[PDB]
């Protein structure tokens, strides 16, 4: 919710080039919970895929944790 967990994770998540992997393979899951969420064709389908959410968000989460300690590290 914090502003750098949006505009940290946004800009430096969104934007670095690893984004074009880890945010292909993170959009792609978003991708699949709410295209299942749509009908939600199984319920186990659909929390299924969100387990992944949660997991291929820990990606581009955990990108912050190691940019905010290299950005820390490297500029302070």
């Amino acid at each position: 919710m914090f502003h750098e967990f949006r505009d940290e994770i946004s800009v430096l998540k969104a934007n670095n080039p690893h984004f074009d992997k880890i945010f292909e393979k993170h959009n792609q899951l978003d991708d699949d919970i709410k295209t299942a969420e749509q009908q939600n064709a199984s319920d186990a389908e659909v929390s299924h895929m969100k387990k992944q959410k949660l997991k291929l968000k820990d990606e581009i989460h955990s990108m912050i944790i190691e940019y905010r300690e290299k950005q820390k590290s490297e500029r302070a």
